């Protein structure tokens, strides 16, 4: 455990990063993971890490965020890495290449990344067939407390965003435990403007109608993923629409187009979304706000700058029922998943919580 953790963190990852540009490193990471080339995590999930939410059991509350496995190529390897749930995507209706390279940048002095991938996607059909090939295996994983999420995007050239998302619901909804719609990615022109109210209500109404039209055993939960860059007005409006329509949950947050003071990385002024440590507390505060605006009745998946048990517990106590990480993986490697789970378990005990469920939203009480 702590042996692999230190080896990856101090030696192997700094070396990989010295040899490989970030996008090449990402591609290699997906390849290794899809082949299961990683230590089968020794950390046995204890009962106090179990969470029941979104109509499912989650064996542990630490998931892999969208954007690592964009095309559904490494799902089983990610469960092997120890994640309690996996979110693939974003997936767009038609295949598209995304932005010109370079489009991924490391800020090692900040333990941050900036990306402007631009929703590079193999497309719905390819991903549909990839998930169909392991559909029953996933059904068993889900039953064993390891659910699957699918994050849905829209094509750059799309005329009607709601129809892109509707297509995604129809094609991948039947293969997902939950679906995600972003009103929040920084690298598709106009996508975030889907955050405005009457239009947002229209969009989400259509998504939920399409979801409700699926057969019962193929009917996923629907979550909305938001950026940390919203105005107070935006957040109020989203909370209101979410409650009005019966949206099943929120993912809080995507990357930030802000550049917090104090960034040291040479590449800090590259265009794109910033992730990792400089996002951490901006994310946590957005969770805190959305939890309060929804009266703690809307499940939140908390994400942004998590790389320790303390980071995870801060988001849970702020209102998250589950958390995700991504950027920590790119600095610490696979051992970071077991690290976060072990540290989280220890902190729950230390603070007198019977388990994760007891800690959800505890700061508000
Ligand atoms: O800058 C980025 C980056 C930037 C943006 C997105 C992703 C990444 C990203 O994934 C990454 C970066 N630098 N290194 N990695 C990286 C992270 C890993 F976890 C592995 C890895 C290793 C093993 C060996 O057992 C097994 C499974 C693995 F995934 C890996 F090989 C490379
Ligand atoms: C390289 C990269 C690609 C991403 N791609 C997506 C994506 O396709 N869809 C999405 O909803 N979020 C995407 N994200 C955002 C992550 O899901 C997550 O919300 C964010 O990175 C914050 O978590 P972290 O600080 O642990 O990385 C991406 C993030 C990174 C770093
Ligand atoms: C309140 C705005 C603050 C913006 C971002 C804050 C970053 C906190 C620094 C701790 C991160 C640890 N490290 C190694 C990456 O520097
Ligand atoms: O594909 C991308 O550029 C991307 C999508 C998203 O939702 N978030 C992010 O940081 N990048
Ligand atoms: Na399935
Ligand atoms: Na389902
Ligand atoms: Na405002």
């Amino acid at each position: 455990a702590t042996g692999d953790e230190r080896f990856y963190a101090e030696h192997l990852m700094p070396t990989l990063q010295g040899l490989l540009d970030p996008e090449s490193a990402h591609r290699l990471a997906v390849r290794f993971t899809s082949l299961g080339l990683l230590p089968r995590a020794r950390f046995q999930d204890s009962d106090m890490l179990e969470v029941r939410v979104l109509g499912h059991k989650f064996r542990n509350p630490v998931g892999i965020a969208a954007g690592f496995d964009k095309h559904g190529e490494a799902v089983d390897g990610l469960y092997k890495m120890g994640f309690g749930f996996v979110e693939i995507g974003s997936v767009t209706p038609k295949p598209q290449e995304g932005n010109p390279r370079p489009r991924v940048f490391r800020l090692p002095e900040d333990q941050a990344v900036i990306n402007r991938y631009g929703f590079n996607s193999h497309g719905l059909s390819v991903v549909e067939h990839r998930l169909r090939a392991r559909q029953q295996k996933q059904a068993k994983l889900t039953e064993d407390g390891l659910p699957l999420g699918v994050n849905l995007g829209k094509n750059k050239t799309s005329v009607d965003a709601a129809e892109d998302y509707a297509e995604g619901v129809r094609v991948l909804g039947p293969l997902a435990d939950y679906l995600v719609v972003n009103v929040s990615s920084p690298n598709t022109a106009g996508l975030r403007s889907l955050q405005g109210k009457a239009e947002l209500r229209r969009l989400l109404t259509k998504v939920l109608q399409e979801r409700d039209g699926l057969r019962r055993v193929h009917r996923p939960a629907v979550l909305v993923k938001i950026a940390p860059d919203l105005t107070s007005q935006d957040k109020e409006d989203i909370a209101s629409v979410v409650k009005e329509l019966g949206i099943d949950g929120l993912i809080v947050t995507n990357t930030t187009v802000s550049r917090p003071a104090g960034l040291q990385g040479a590449l800090r002024s590259e265009t794109g979304g910033l992730s990792g440590k400089p996002l951490r507390d901006l994310s946590t505060q957005t969770i805190r706000e959305m939890y309060a605006l929804t009266q703690g009745r809307v499940p939140i998946i908390g994400v942004g700058g998590v790389s320790s048990g303390q980071d995870a517990l801060e988001k849970i106590r702020a209102g998250a029922s589950l958390v995700q990480l991504y950027t920590a993986l790119t600095f610490w490697g696979p051992p970071v998943v077991g690290k976060v789970k072990r540290e989280l378990e220890a902190l729950l005990k230390e603070q007198g919580f019977g388990g994760v469920t007891d800690a959800i939203g505890a700061d508000h009480r």
